[PDB]
């Protein structure tokens, strides 16, 4: 089979994931989906020249069990903490997801990309030099996106499988 990365959204509720995830997968921008549902996405693509599919983990957050979190926390190999950058408390939240993926993973080397989504509004609470000394203390990118418009959204998921490949090379 072709290459394969499997890549997990976490972040607040209400920051964005689903609408990063489906503008991803289908290339639309959906306003309303439902933000108790979770559910594993499929896409082939095309990075770097090397075609390869993305299984994407699009998050909802308490799982019935919390062996359900740290089963698809293993299982993961890069995530995406994702804020919205007119939601202070999303990007405070940003601490939580980073120590629970590393403290479940046992591992001091995880994959992550910092994602400020609604990149599109005027309304803003966190600025980008904020994000940018958050995500440059976890020696990750960060990226800002727009699910609604599109921008940076095959930016923050390409790069993302840009940083598995480093780690994967080790
Ligand atoms: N303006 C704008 N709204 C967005 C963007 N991404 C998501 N939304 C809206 O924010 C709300 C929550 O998005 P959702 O994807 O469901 O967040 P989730 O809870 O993290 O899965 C929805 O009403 C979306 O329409 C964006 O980039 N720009
Ligand atoms: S689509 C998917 C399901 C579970 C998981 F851990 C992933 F990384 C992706
Ligand atoms: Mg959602």
């Amino acid at each position: 089979g072709m290459t394969e990365y499997k890549l997990v959204v976490v972040g607040a509720v209400g920051v964005g994931k689903s609408a990063l995830t489906i503008q991803l997968i289908q290339n639309h921008f959906v306003d309303e989906y439902d933000p108790t549902i979770e559910d594993c996405y499929r896409k082939q693509v095309v990075i770097d020249g090397e075609t390869c599919l993305l299984d994407i983990l699009d998050t909802a957050g308490q799982e019935e069990y919390s062996a359900m979190r740290d089963q698809y926390m293993r299982t993961g190999e890069g995530f995406l903490c994702v804020f919205a950058i007119n939601n202070t408390k999303s990007f405070e939240d940003i601490h939580h997801y980073r120590e629970q993926i590393k403290r479940v993973k046992d591992s001091e080397d995880v994959p992550m990309v910092l994602v400020g989504n609604k990149s599109d509004l005027p309304s803003r609470t966190v600025d980008t030099k904020q994000a940018q000394d958050l995500a440059r203390s976890y020696g990750i990118p960060f990226i800002e996106t727009s699910a609604k418009t599109r921008q940076g959204v095959d930016d923050a998921f390409y790069t993302l499988v840009r940083e598995i490949r480093k780690h994967k090379e080790k």
